[PDB]
């Protein structure tokens, strides 16, 4: 439900999709990154075949880590239209409002396809 991505799958997962994906780059020993894992997961539940929800852990692949500018956990970002300029998510941490987010993300994505 949630998508392990890692540097080896980044690229045909999300960068080459034209779904809405959102990211959470993570650490393990992180304490907030350990109390987002059930809320990431309802909310991947949520939007099943809506949104494709994703996760990195930028603790072991600082490749991907450095890339988006993660210098602390967790960092949350959605990938719409333009997956080389990723938007930075600070809504709340629970699957409900990063719902919210996604569908108001959905929302510019379709309207901007529109014209």
């Amino acid at each position: 439900m949630v998508i392990e991505l890692t540097p080896s799958n980044f690229n045909r997962e999300v960068i080459q999709s034209d779904s809405l994906w959102l990211v959470e780059f993570y650490a393990p020993w992180c304490g907030h990154c350990q109390r987002l894992t059930p809320e990431w997961k309802k909310a991947a539940t949520a939007l099943k075949d809506v949104v494709k929800v994703g996760a990195v852990d930028a603790d072991k692949h600082h490749s991907l880590g450095g890339q988006y500018g993660v210098q602390g956990f967790p960092t949350i970002k959605i990938f719409g239209s333009n997956k080389n300029r990723p938007e930075d998510y600070q809504g709340g941490r629970t699957g409900e409002a990063i719902v919210d987010a996604a569908l108001s993300a959905l929302r510019q994505l379709v309207k901007d396809r529109l014209g």
